């Protein structure tokens, strides 16, 4: 037999008939169809109550999504009695061999018919609904001439891997609560179910800490390149959980330590050896900044930061950073983590770490950690912990240019085009580890506009979300491709300024 790798499309990039992206367990097509009509109502039908009033929720948020673009007026409906041309949600009789996450769809001539475990599966298989619509459905503004169709269909699914996740760099650019929430919506709709903020860096402390007022009156008053800079309210941040939440998204906050602190150190003279504050910094480069790992300060510092963190933030994680520390002995850092995974601890917190955070003494099995260097020695110690892993290998570093030409992203990790981002597996990471999942990290250095975001992810993370919830058995590039082609449309009509890759 004969094989042969994807190379470059002749002429220039490509970018009734659904496109599902992720690549459902399984999609089968009947004849007939099922006409999304003015009259239409959704049904919501759980186990007890309180689960058919979490479902009407979940209905309510589907109905504002279709009457966008249709023009109607959907309205949800608590009953298990669903009308012809109905939509239908509902969790009794689920079967139990899908998990949280899995749902089975059924359309018919009559009826939609979405049937999962828990309100969660409900959530994703909704994901899969909007895409057997016409592309037009996702429009935000009344879109006329399409006849709202959806073939009949069987489709059931499950995810491969628990956490799908995205970070979003907002340190060293940042970007206000509105184009946060536009990209956890985003990626909601691709069943991304993680979003990971980098919440200070050296360039810019992003979080209102009250007991440190400081971190914001001078930390965030800048960022790479020197624009103004900004942050987040505590009042803020909880909206943007209240808003991940909806969609079914943990968010996981990071305050990086003992590296990349300059910020702090910039604010606070007293978390610096000589007692004076750092100059602020605007440049690229890293692992020069430390906490000081033996003074007390520091970890009264850490505490405060954690207690107040903790106190607005739902997830049972927080992200302690450990990457690049530079400017830390390994004694010194093997101590502080360790010191500071008990602080996280007695708030009741798990700690995430990038390697090497692992391998400090002080990490649990209930640590987890961020594999990002996934080179054979990587996560030695977290696999012999009986640590999970994330893993974000140079296919899940968004932030790489696409190509040599690239105009925006970094090229440390090599160039990582929409191929790249999908011909991987978690597995070439790390061997032998008990991996929780794949993350996305969509590092900020060259991106300040919403513009830059949306190039950079779109495609790229679609590619990403596959490799997450996507059996390695049915992965496969010139499948991918032509689904990708065919989902263009979509990307175009929910405004995604996406990069057309010459790739596909
Ligand atoms: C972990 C990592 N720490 C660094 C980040 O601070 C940079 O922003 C990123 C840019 O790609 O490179 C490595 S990844």
């Amino acid at each position: 037999h004969h094989h042969h790798s994807s190379g470059l499309v002749p002429r220039g990039s490509h970018m009734s008939q659904p496109s599902i992206l992720p690549k459902p367990v399984s999609y089968t097509v009947g004849s007939g169809q099922f006409v999304l009509t003015k009259n239409a109502s959704i049904f919501v039908a759980g186990n007890n109550v309180g689960e058919t009033d979490e479902l009407f929720n979940i209905g309510q948020a589907l109905a504002k999504k279709l009457n966008a673009s249709t023009g109607y007026t959907i309205s949800v409906v608590k009953s298990n009695q669903p009308t012809a041309g109905s939509i239908y949600l509902t969790t009794v009789g689920g079967n139990a061999a899908l998990g949280n996450e899995g749902y089975d769809l059924i359309t018919t001539s009559n009826q939609v018919t979405l049937t999962a475990n828990k309100p969660e599966g409900v959530f994703r298989g909704n994901q899969t609904l909007l895409q057997l619509l016409p592309a037009g459905i996702e429009k935000n503004t009344v879109v006329s001439g399409v006849q709202w169709v959806i073939p009949h269909s069987n489709i059931s699914d499950k995810p491969e891997y628990e956490y799908r996740g995205l970070m979003l760099d907002v340190a060293r650019h940042f970007f206000t609560v509105d184009e946060v929430k536009r990209q956890i919506d985003l990626a909601s709709q691709y069943k991304i179910n993680k979003f990971h903020m980098h919440l200070s860096d050296d360039q810019g402390w992003r979080i209102e800490i009250k007991s440190w007022p400081d971190l914001i009156e001078i930390g965030s008053k800048g960022q790479v390149g020197g624009g103004p800079g900004g942050y987040y309210t505590q009042e803020q941040f909880k909206d943007i959980v209240s808003y991940a939440a909806e969609r079914y998204i943990e968010v996981i906050p990071e305050i990086d330590m003992p590296g990349h602190t300059n910020a702090a150190l910039a604010s606070y003279g007293e978390l610096n050896p000589d007692g004076k504050r750092k100059a602020m910094r605007t440049d690229t480069a890293v692992g020069y900044s430390t906490l000081m790992p033996r003074a007390e300060i520091t970890y009264q510092f850490v505490e405060d930061v954690i207690s107040e963190l903790a106190a607005i933030s739902p997830s049972p994680y927080i992200h302690l950073g450990g990457d690049e520390s530079n400017a830390t002995s390994a004694a010194d850092y093997d101590y502080f983590f360790g010191r500071v995974t008990a602080i996280a601890n007695s708030y009741g917190k798990k700690v995430v770490g990038w390697d090497p955070s692992d391998t400090s003494s002080g990490a649990t099995s209930d640590s987890v950690l961020q594999n990002w260097t996934c080179s054979a020695s990587t996560g030695t110690a977290a696999k012999a912990k009986g640590m999970k892993v994330i893993v974000s290998p140079a296919n899940a570093y968004l932030d790489m240019k696409y190509y040599s030409d690239s105009p925006i992203g970094l090229q440390w990790r090599g160039f990582v085009n929409t191929n790249r981002a999908y011909n991987w597996d978690p597995t070439d990471c790390i061997k032998g580890a008990n991996i929780y999942g794949v993350e996305s990290t969509l590092w900020t250095e060259t991106f300040v506009t919403q513009d830059h975001l949306d190039y950079m992810l779109y495609p790229k993370l679609l590619s990403n979300a596959e490799v997450g919830w996507t059996a390695r058995g049915d992965r496969n590039w010139d499948d991918f491709k032509e689904r990708l082609i065919e989902h263009t449309p979509r990307l175009q009509n929910k405004g995604i300024k996406f990069f057309a890759d010459p790739i596909v």
